[PDB]
RNA sequence: AGGCAUUGCCGCGAAGCUACCAUCCGCUGGAUUAUGGCUGAACGCCUCUAAGUCAGAAUCCAUGCUAGAACGCGGUGAUUU
């Protein structure tokens, strides 16, 4: 079944501004600016007034059609990474040895450097990716905070942070020691 | 001082050849697999997967190394009385 029409809204708040042309999406709202190219998906944006957006598929299978709430999400995650911001909070945990995590430069570039992980004489090196901030919070004990305006480039650098501490050659149901993210929200709530 | 003994035999023997029996030398990028993830719908939840995406193997492709198509090509010198 080919379903004639399947349609999406995209609330768009005061401050932001949605420009989009041949599926590229601009949106620009007090926090900066996000693009994202969508020209691997055929849908068709719409506006209706200053306040929303529609974005259609018309006559779509069930796997074209599944695309189309994506493509809502997408978009309004760059709405919210660009009003409310995306902060994401990871612990440490250790039975013995504190992980000792701080930020350095590599010829001006900057990286979450992690020592002492499992007592390992070998330095980890995750770079941070353009847009995103660290911050070690000062009233939480071992504590890391990454934050910017995309979510996907906020997630992945957490995720790439999560990865670099797994441990090896050991039961990992016993040795629990890792960098886990504990909370996925928004800077300004 | 030499011949012959099918190199007469013995010790040393330079050069050459040669031995893990001797010495030297044996490169670093990218893309991936399994796998673990990110964002995320389908399925108002969930989900690494469907769109999209990150990391990743003695793998693969380059780099590097050998040959150089005798019907692949370029540059350049001189061209006879
Ligand atoms: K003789
Ligand atoms: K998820
Ligand atoms: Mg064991
Ligand atoms: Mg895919
Ligand atoms: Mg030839």
């Amino acid at each position: 079944m080919k379903y004639i029409q399947t349609e999406q809204q995209i609330e768009v708040p005061e401050g932001v501004t949605v420009s989009i042309k041949s599926r590229i999406v601009k949106v620009v709202g007090p926090r900066g600016t996000l693009t994202k190219n969508l020209k691997h998906i055929d849908v068709t944006f719409t506006k209706v007034n200053n306040q929303l957006i529609k974005v259609a598929v018309h006559n779509g299978g069930r796997k074209h059609v599944a695309a189309l709430r994506t493509v809502k999400s997408l978009v309004d995650n760059m709405i919210t990474g660009v009003t409310k911001g995306y902060k994401y909070k990871m612990r440490y945990v250790y039975a013995h040895f504190p992980i000792n995590v701080n930020i350095v430069e590599k010829d001006g570039a900057k990286f979450i450097e992690v020592r002492n992980f499992l007592g390992d004489k070998k330095i980890r090196n995750v770079p941070v990716r353009d847009g995103v901030t660290i911050e070690f919070s000062t009233n939480v004990k071992d504590e890391i905070v990454l934050s910017g305006n995309s979510v996907e480039d906020v997630s992945q650098n957490a995720a790439d942070l999560q990865q670099i501490c797994r441990v090896r050659n050991k039961d990992i149901r016993k040795f629990l020691d890792g960098i886990y993210v504990s909370h996925k929200g928004f800077i300004t709530e």
